């Protein structure tokens, strides 16, 4: 058997150091030294092993890549100075002015203006349209697609979308790249090449970092292609290159991983359960719940359910405000996957970039509240929900 | 009277702490705690200062951006997280399919591949010029040119471009912006925006930093023009967000620009002396020679003449390899701007990714040795040259 | 209710900085300005609040210290830059010349150095007893005695002692402090001040910092005796300051320091109990066995039974070497509490310092391996350690 | 001839990396991996080379001592977490009770009551005496004196101690160990070596770091001295270990030390004659003046006269305040040595721990205030002073 998640994200990729360093150093160098001209230009061709410069590759950069790598079940991973940096040296490499990309409309909101506003002024021709709807990518592909892109589950409705009837779809003509933004899920909770994706991208500032103090982003996918966004996208394009310093922070972070994600499933499920039952919420959103849209497809694609919540109180967006200024456990911020659970209101914060229109045609309410559940203890939480949901009633 | 340059890279821009630290504290932190939702929505929409998310900005990286701002006299500065992102999170905010740029052929590799192959798939017009020649600016200008774009002096072989003459060629159609990459001067020897230029961008991995540990851009301007570089070029297309912890050390680097300069630069005009007396080398550019084509205007544009040497031995590249192969002190790598003095090829090893033809038409033969003086004792350093040239004598 | 372990490792002791900074930023500051001279004389005299320099305080340590104190029960904590010299710096402001002190005789292999060969040369009187029977302390109580020290679980044998019963003892005579080393349950598992223990010292090294990246120490007990500690030890005796950027590190280990124990815990009693039915292995020393010497001690002492491990071969020595050498998962160094699992042999390694009849007369012999385990998956450490342990038989 | 400093401050003991980094990794681990168990009890025995534990020795810290030991030409260097660290694990693992030290009067505030109040409590007796007077050390010497201790120039008069004859008088009995803090000259400056000296210490916090944002110590001397206070001092007495991400920050510190030490000595030449010239100024203490007692014996021991200034105003004490509450670009802080200009008041400050009379007794005032020039531009520096002191006036 393959080493397991658990085992693998500390020992998967393992690095030799010469010292037999327990962890591996950090390597905060630009810069490499040549043991002689042929060796560089041999490096510069692409002919020979070994480092050159930062931006092209690190050692520390690497063991975090092949660490990913494993543990999404891909050939390689490139890691990028923020998950936007990941999505943007992807499709930035993949297309030019007269191709054709079709994403799902719901979208965090940085990545819904990346493929509205910039790819359209490059000569990109973007749908955005429901794909969990069986068959809509299908009757939106041309001769020119090619990109299919998705989130699932949604940030931040959290909606299901079927990732191997998509995948069908797309690769029913050729040349054809499926891409899913798997931020969310984590690579504990679903591999999407399983399902027919071609390449998995992630803010690795959420949950495989895991402590809420680095941004960066990973891509994971084949060789070849992810050998081209390196070369073009992240070394020309974006110029979005991770720092040595929190790809190490980024390792450390992984190795709680499987830990972490494990325990903020099981405290989000509790704390989704509670919210449902209070008299002041309306409606809970939570992928594990059995009349959740896609649920049996959100089984069948998630080994847990995730620590993603989102509600809705019977009092709106008033009484989202004040839900919100009086929690004392919850933090007010955006971002999510930490260690501490987050709490946020996506219309005013993280998805007001995008047009009240396009929000609700989306399915995003200008009631919803957005929450990431931590590791505190769940009894904790509840209870500091609790207070502030009897204050409302 | 304006605190200097060698106060100011210390003190401008300086920073209030809670607790008084004389060296503000490493933000790594991805996101801030709102103190209310209110304040969160107003932040948001531009009503409210404060911090928000790394990616859209962070206290560590503003304290080095105002100090940048201050030092090249522009109104604001971003950072990012490599040169090639400053540059590209420049002009892919700026243009769009359809626009024009004009750039000087002889730049950096990876910024003429960016020009030469990312824009032109992206239908942008782009053609690469001799714009140190009076009227090639002008003959070029298209209703649609957006951009003039240059280095100086140029990288790899020092051209100096009179900026001014550049400057008011451009501007004498309305909507052109000039950009000008002064990484190999630092703020600290040239400030672009004198001479009429509007964007200056920098390669901060070098001279500011000055550590060879760190990868880094700036971009320099207005408010109105990087506001929108920070929303869009950052935000969206580049994701080029850099590290709070490399901020911090870049600003740290920054505190001994003013000293490494100096003594960079008058280590520089001595080994320079030395290689165009010797017997072996057949050319020596240098921007202090009294002979360097363009030295009275090097000379009104750089308060000093650099570190960066450039030159070709009579033996061409197998005297080149020979040379570099038995250098004991100065290092061969990539990269320049470092305490330490770096080496390396340009033809097989920084703008080996440009076509042959184009880099011999901007003057990069085969023979040409690029050289970045570092701090060390001029004559250790005239002394490994004396050791590895006589050797191919 | 007192806000419990498990979201007091994130949330106790929260920080409140000016941009509200979801993590506290790092103060890698030497030194602290003063607003003016006499706010400067007022912090110097202890009549004012605020920081002066990082060897006297610093933010950032003190947030992990508050956080420590908080978990422990303790009124303070003061942070160092190794577990000895958080050990030195308590027992050094406490003794001298004349003094008497008595420990367990089974104790970490440095720390008896220190007090059998470093305290004895001061002319601090110093004796070796078997705290955990019964007797032992009151008959070595001396009119001099101030200190009683020990470890439980003992490092390596994991001996029990009974907390309750040696502080009576000591605290039977006036003027006696007890001080217990707690770094093998961490203050998840115990909080020997409850029972009536005075000064509680850590090694963070190990399990509270998690993530063997970094070396520390710390000391939790009465504001009055660390305020000592902290200008006495720390400042003029040890000089051992912790780096603010590794205090942050620790605190960032210390938010899984609770899922972290439970799982490696977890782990712990599987591995121990597949060690102990297997026909080569003599003897299995664990806490949580109903067998365990000590065991309804350990039961009222700790919440978990912790993830060391200690056993004996029944083939000595070169059988420990053997089964050391070809374990392909379990990781072959000194140290231990991370979140992968380390083995070592104490005889030759962390304890072949003390005289060998020293270790004899503790019940270190030479076929004893000690063991800490992570949090890899329980299945793949059990396989590793058959395929090591059927290759001896 | 040997690598000059200026070039050995950068060049030193150069590292080599499996990979060819330019600046050597970052070895942030707290332990490293035995290949065997042979291997591991064989490098515990000190009979094999390789690390341990990150207590006992670690790549990057070594990488800095190799290259302080180089600039000192001495055997070794051990370096500690603070400079009270190494002036307490030297002195600590050479003295035992009954032994006798000593040590020059004026010394930093807190060395003097490490020697005062700590070794004085462990039996070892100590003479505070004015090293400077020729004869004094041979007048104090005992059978059993151990230790002669100063810093030239001291902390903060700035008297000058004849190194060489207080040698000659320490040595005329066997057994005695010359101990002399370098702190404020740095290795650029002086060599105590040179003179006879056995064991040179420092506080690498001011110059050496030179950036103000890390606390650390070094020792250094010969090899078989330094091993003991390594495996005694270190190990067991103090724990002051630094962390190795503070040492690759002071090796980076490092690299600009030469240039950094011409540049702040030049600035206070210029800064300490200024000030001698003003009218509210009484009294201006600085190695470079020709009155300045020991002038001649500073030339001979020291190449550049230092950063450090001394100074004592007509109005005293109050003026001492007011001058200092007003300068707006010389920093208030306690420290010293940093890119910077810091000042502060000796006896409310870093001197105030020593009791008045001590104070006195050494000629440290009330009046007395101290400057550490840093590298700002000279004439801004020296209009913040002439702003100041005319309002003096
Ligand atoms: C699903 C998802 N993708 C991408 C991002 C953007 O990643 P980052 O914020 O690191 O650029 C976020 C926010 C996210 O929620
Ligand atoms: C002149 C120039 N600017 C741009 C770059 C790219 O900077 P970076 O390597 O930091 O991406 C470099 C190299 C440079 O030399
Ligand atoms: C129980 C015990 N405390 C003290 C120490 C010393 O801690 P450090 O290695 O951090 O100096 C260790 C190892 C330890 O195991
Ligand atoms: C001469 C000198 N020695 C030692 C120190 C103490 O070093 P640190 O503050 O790093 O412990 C200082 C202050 C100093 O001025």
């Amino acid at each position: 058997e393959r080493m397991t998640p658990a085992t693998a994200c500390i020992h998967a990729n393992p690095q030799k150091d010469q010292f037999g360093a327990a962890i591996p150093p950090i390597y905060q160098t630009s810069t490499f030294v040549f043991d002689n001209c042929q060796q560089g230009g041999n490096r510069f061709a692409g002919q020979e092993s070994g480092y050159i410069y930062t931006r092209l590759g690190n050692p520390t950069v690497s063991n975090l890549e092949g660490k990913i790598a494993f543990l999404e079940k891909t050939e390689a991973c490139v890691a990028t100075s923020s998950g936007m940096g990941a999505i943007a040296a992807t499709v930035l490499t993949i297309l030019k002015a007269g191709d054709h990309l079709i994403s799902d409309e719901c979208l965090y909101g940085c990545t819904h203006a990346l493929f509205e506003h910039a790819l359209t002024k490059f000569g990109i021709q973007v749908d955005f349209i429901n794909t969990a709807i069986p068959g809509e990518v299908k009757k939106h592909m041309k001769p020119n697609t090619k990109i299919v892109y998705f989130e699932t589950p949604a940030n931040p409705t959290l909606k299901i979308i079927d990732m191997e009837r998509v995948c069908k779809d797309a690769h029913s003509q050729e040349g054809v790249l499926v891409i899913a933004d798997n931020t969310f899920c984590s690579p504990m909770i679903t591999n999407p090449v399983d399902f027919g994706v071609d390449v998995v991208v992630h803010s690795a500032t959420k949950y495989i970092n895991g402590h809420t103090d680095v941004v960066a982003g990973l891509i994971c996918g084949k060789a070849d292609l992810l050998q081209q966004i390196r070369m073009v996208g992240i070394k020309d394009i974006t110029g979005s290159v991770i720092s040595p310093h929190d790809a190490w922070l980024i390792t450390r972070g992984l190795s709680t991983l499987n830990i972490r994600m494990k325990a903020e499933s099981e405290n989000a499920m509790k704390v989704a359960e509670y919210l449902k039952s209070h008299p002041a919420v309306e409606k809970v959103y939570y992928p594990g719940f059995e009349d959740h849209e896609g649920h049996d497809i959100a089984k069948k694609q998630m080994r847990m359910y995730g620590s993603m919540i989102t509600f809705i109180l019977k009092s709106g967006f008033e009484g989202a405000k004040k839900l919100l200024d009086n929690l004392k456990l919850i933090t007010l911020a955006v971002s999510l996957g930490g260690c501490e659970s987050l709490i946020q209101h996506p219309a005013s914060m993280t998805h007001a970039v995008v047009p009240k229109e396009e929000r609700e045609a989306a399915g995003i309410t200008d009631g919803m509240i957005r929450l990431s559940v931590g590791i505190e203890d769940a009894d904790e939480l509840i209870a500091d929900f609790k207070q502030g949901l009897d204050a409302l009633l």
